[PDB]
């Protein structure tokens, strides 16, 4: 008789935490979308092999538009999931998915998953020190989004670490990748020219976060700008001023260039 | 050969992954600890029941005096698990344990788990928008800390969401409740008289996260500070100025008074 929110994680189906399987198990009907992140190690099928039933993949319109046509209806009469990679209402506007239940008289439950957001703690920066956070989203047309850089700027002001989410086009199998994030903010540099962010930038990528393996990189633009991180999923960090343990932690786990390891307090 | 550091999640024994306890499940020694956070809605016999392993529990100077002594030892030889709250590598000296492993020649795996910094989304306050972070401490003797209070500041001056961790005393199992914290932050704004934190403050109180049926509340102190919130652990918020849908999320989920809707967006 309820709706569940449930959070898939990071990279592949076992990444769901043990009371999201067991009530996922259970629901009479699943649903589920995979456009707001990319779960690079996993499929469709191992994920309802593990839960044991079909999974009816929704598109962003069938939620963003119709998800009180299609979800709700039978939430009504039955128990209902609706899974999505991390966790479901970060990042995403799928929080307002509750309103909608509620308006419906639908009750439901939101059981989390790890979150690329705390996922960063593996790049030794410390958590609390980041500040807002942005999105870099791919230019389109004659439109180019540049507000993620002033993020960036307001954040270092007070020496806070920045989290750079990256565009995705699922639609059109389009990942963003942090060398091309790099690339566009190099591009809205030369046209603010803030100093925000050049080819002296340290800069830190966290690629497949939740695989056994992800690739952590710490170093400068103009040395990371070109280097392979492996496929997507990936995010881009900016670090504001950084504690001595952070610098030393980027060196010995991120291959961070040594000098990093001096500070300029 | 291996360390698995492995989140245990936010609430329960059922908040770990699947990776994770299938990973628990195959090392040979088990540790934990419990002094960064407690897992309110469970037990060390019920974690251990779930696990199939005896958990060696360890307390704040076994890790960070005696981590190299206590724990890699055995993890040169076998599999072994190191434990947390949450999501590994969030507190902030925890990072600093991967390099103990490498200079121990230990290789080390992170499996993530829900952390506070993601659940938060539950609150219905946009990811994105949340600033630096900060701890509200007790007073103590002739010692008045307020950093917390300049954070808040900051992040509001910004149009920023203040996440609030609250004081802990986990041996003696002392929660500092949401109640406490908002009475503390009224003392330091009578000192500071910086308009931060008042009867007319709008917060955002979260219990039990993790749960099935936490519990999300917002209001004006005024009305607030003397609510039941329910049993520990209590999470403080203070939002800074409101995106509609945060306020209309708040109001129909939060119980929110309606009144936020024109006086904080
Ligand atoms: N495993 C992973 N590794 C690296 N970046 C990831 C990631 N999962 C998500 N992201 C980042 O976040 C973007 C999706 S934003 C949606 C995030 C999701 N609700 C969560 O809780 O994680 C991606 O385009 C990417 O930039
Ligand atoms: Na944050």
């Amino acid at each position: 008789m309820v709706l569940y929110f449930i959070g898939l994680g990071l990279y592949d189906e076992r990444d769901i935490t043990v009371k999201g399987l067991e009530i996922a198990k259970k629901c009479d009907y699943v649903f589920a979308e995979f456009y707001t992140s990319l779960m690079a190690g996993t499929t469709l099928g191992r994920i309802q092999k593990l839960i044991g039933k079909e999974i009816r993949v929704l598109s962003r319109e069938d939620v963003e538009l119709n998800f009180e046509n299609i979800v709700l209806p039978l939430a009504k009469e039955n128990d209902v999931a609706f899974m999505t990679p991390g966790d479901p209402l970060v990042a995403t506007t799928h929080a307002e998915l509750r309103i909608r239940a509620k308006r419906a008289g639908v009750e439901s439950y939101v059981i989390h998953a790890p979150s690329i957001y705390s996922a960063v703690g593996i790049t030794g920066l410390h958590i609390y020190k980041f500040g807002k956070s942005a999105t870099v989203a791919y230019p389109e047309g004659n439109w180019f989004p540049t507000s993620y850089y002033d993020v960036i700027k307001e954040n270092a002001e007070r020496g806070l670490h920045t989290l750079l989410f990256l565009d995705i086009k699922a639609e059109k199998r389009m990942y963003m990748t942090a060398n091309e994030a790099m690339e566009l903010l190099l591009k809205v540099e030369d046209m603010k020219k803030g100093g925000v962010f050049t080819d002296d930038t340290l800069v830190v990528v966290l690629a497949r976060a939740g695989s056994l393996n992800p690739t952590i990189r710490a170093g400068y633009v103009k040395d990371l700008i070109r280097e392979d991180f492996g496929d997507p999923p990936h995010i881009l960090i900016v670090p504001g001023k950084l504690h001595i343990v952070e610098a030393e932690y980027l060196v010995e786990i991120a291959g961070a260039p040594r000098e990093i390891l001096r500070v300029n307090v």
